[PDB]
């Protein structure tokens, strides 16, 4: 038993990060088969930033301007080009270490791992949530750009983000290795705001769930209530609507401890009401929305790869 | 900015676990050069743990008793000796993933990532304390057994923990690499407690630290105190006293943010007697105890691997 905020284990990408320089600016790179993935702004001198003509800027760069380092080792770039916010530039050489994997473009509320990186090197690994606004809180240094976010399933990495930005508001943002932002953000430091931040509603209830299996039950309470009811709660405290998606998504976890989806929205709603009174449900006073039904799943299963 | 628990790349780590069955019993084990290490209790039964006598059932075991199986890659046992809770089974073959690595015995209140595995298969990553009872409160299934705990320093991996236990309380024990248990606990199935579970207070001064930098600074207050004045609030609130070797580790954090030690401990004082009136810090309704003032310093650094 016992509960953690856990990242899937980080091998199958440490291989692949490699260190783009192009004039004075330096980041991290995906290097997947012959091509490798990089933040666009790769290309931009800190005034650049402030108003970037990437074609413009990216027709003054030939493929010898792309210095490709993994390890030691230089990579020869043979070709390069720019799709939406990722510059693809191509290698001679297919990565050897290329696991089997995926681009997804993930929906707010999903989690995934995120392998913190430097100069193409890893430091760390933490696992976070796509916000409903579609910003991350993570940890990022200067440098940190082209670090990748990824899930796992059995041998197959599912990379799904990449970091590009700091808001001003210290929130991070970036894009799917098509190079779509996930959100209104653009790679330009220009003032931009993110929506509201709401709770991830699913997440707080699985996490409930992960809760009672783990035995702390003293938020479980006498009451029920309905989806409207619980909703107008939800709507006030800047939590998500739940949707009947949601409730379904939560049923497996239902089934396991004998609590109904709605019985456990009204724990939450009096916890929403009356805060935790100083108490603590697995180790945090608040409530904890960045586990996904599929995480909590997981973790009481013990899923491996 | 931001501000993660992050666990290190747990990639060299990925490459040293391996399977270990004796019987009807399986669990993980840790293949360095030729030398598997795993738990001990891999030889015992559900009724053995009850009040096993290992050296009688040990003796009843042959190198061909030992299945030590690494991806589909069956091992070759060629001898086997129990150092204290550690069974080391010699193989034929040096592991070729065998990482640079020290096995050290870590302090009460330091850091290290789990890389939480079953059946030889890693499932996640999470950074966690050594408690001043030398308990760790992990996420470990049926199976975790024989899941280690490290430390990476530049190419080094430098394990401090394999995993034995759950306590009758589902807080989590284990052993050094030498198969020395962290705590008074034993590998039997009795009734075992640990300490009283008293908070790092050096720790929750690094995370005060490591907040100022990124922007929390509400509970900064006009205030200083003394060790001795300080320390008495410590020992009311379960906090462990703070030490001048303490003060002196967090010198550099104090250099950076120009907050004096003592005028930070005032801080964390006012805390203490007053709580949080419902507000935050890093995203934290309570104090975090899980960063040294080494993870601090390494994050706002941005130190790789
Ligand atoms: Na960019
Ligand atoms: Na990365
Ligand atoms: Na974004
Ligand atoms: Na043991
Ligand atoms: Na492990
Ligand atoms: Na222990
Ligand atoms: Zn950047
Ligand atoms: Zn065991």
């Amino acid at each position: 038993s016992g509960f953690r905020k856990m990242a899937f284990p980080s091998g199958k990408v440490e291989g692949c990060m490699v260190q783009v320089t192009c004039g004075t600016t330096t980041l991290n790179g995906l290097w997947l088969d012959d091509v490798v993935y990089c933040p666009r702004h790769v290309i931009c001198t800190s005034e650049d930033m402030l108003n970037p003509n990437y074609e413009d800027l990216l027709i003054r760069k030939s493929n010898h301007n792309f210095l490709v380092q993994a390890g030691n080792v230089q990579l020869r770039v043979i070709g390069h080009s720019m799709q939406n916010c990722v510059l693809k530039l191509k290698v001679d050489t297919a990565n050897p270490k290329t696991p089997k994997y995926k681009f997804v473009r993930i929906q707010p509320g999903q989690t995934f791992s995120v392998l913190a990186c430097y100069n193409g090197s890893p430091s760390g690994v933490y696992q976070c949530a796509m916000r409903p606004n579609f910003t991350i809180k993570g940890s990022f240094l200067n440098g940190s750009c082209g670090s990748v976010g990824f899930n796992i399933d059995y041998d197959c990495v599912s990379f799904c983000y990449m970091h590009h930005m700091e808001l001003p508001t210290g929130v991070h943002a970036g894009t799917d290795l098509e190079g779509n932002f996930y959100g209104p953000f653009v790679d330009r430091q220009t003032a931009q705001a993110a929506g509201t931040d709401t709770t991830i509603t699913v997440n707080v209830l699985a996490w409930l769930y992960a809760a009672v299996i783990n035995g702390d039950r003293w938020f479980l309470n006498r009451f029920t209530t309905t989806l409207n009811d619980f909703n107008l709660v939800a709507m006030k405290y800047n939590y998500e609507p739940l949707t009947q998606d949601h409730v379904d998504i939560l049923g497996p976890l239902s089934a396991q401890t004998g609590i109904a989806v709605l019985d456990m929205c009204a724990s939450l709603k009096e916890l929403l009401q009356n805060g935790m009174n100083g108490r603590t449900i697995l180790g945090s006073a608040l409530l904890e929305d960045e586990f996904t039904p599929f995480d909590v799943v997981r973790q009481c299963s013990g899923v491996t790869f």
